[PDB]
């Protein structure tokens, strides 16, 4: 599924995104904006062989298994097709626990490049919330 910006802020703040470890809504959808292009569909190959999967483009090594990262550790304790569902619900949850790993958001390459330090509150102008 594509989703629209304001259709997945709304889900987003449904499962409880908004503020989660004091990051605002804004982040969150900026983050999958420049992961995915907001398409949970979404798959990338790494040069350590790892893929990212899904709107927050979570990685095999640590998080989920896909059966051909060597030595996963999957701490979301799911395969990664689960994380391709237009149902954000698993998505959501693994990225709660990696963002409570430490680094906060820093973990998503593209938020600390793109959204960190910028006007995060334009990704969710306009949206009924
Ligand atoms: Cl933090
Ligand atoms: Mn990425
Ligand atoms: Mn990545």
């Amino acid at each position: 599924k594509v989703f629209g910006r304001c259709e997945l802020a709304a889900a987003m703040k449904r499962h409880g995104l908004d503020n989660y470890r004091g990051y605002s809504l804004g982040n969150w959808v900026c983050a999958a904006k420049f992961e995915s292009n907001f398409n949970t569909q979404a798959t990338n190959r790494n040069t350590d062989g790892s893929t990212d999967y899904g709107i927050l483009q979570i990685n095999s090594r640590w998080w989920c298994n896909d059966g051909r990262t060597p030595g996963s550790r999957n701490l979301c304790n799911i395969p990664c097709s689960a994380l391709l569902s237009s149902d954000i619900t698993a998505s959501v949850n693994c990225a709660k626990k990696i963002v409570s790993d430490g680094n906060g958001m820093n973990a998503w390459v593209a938020w600390r490049n793109r959204c960190k330090g910028t006007d995060v509150q334009a990704w969710i102008r306009g949206c009924r919330l």
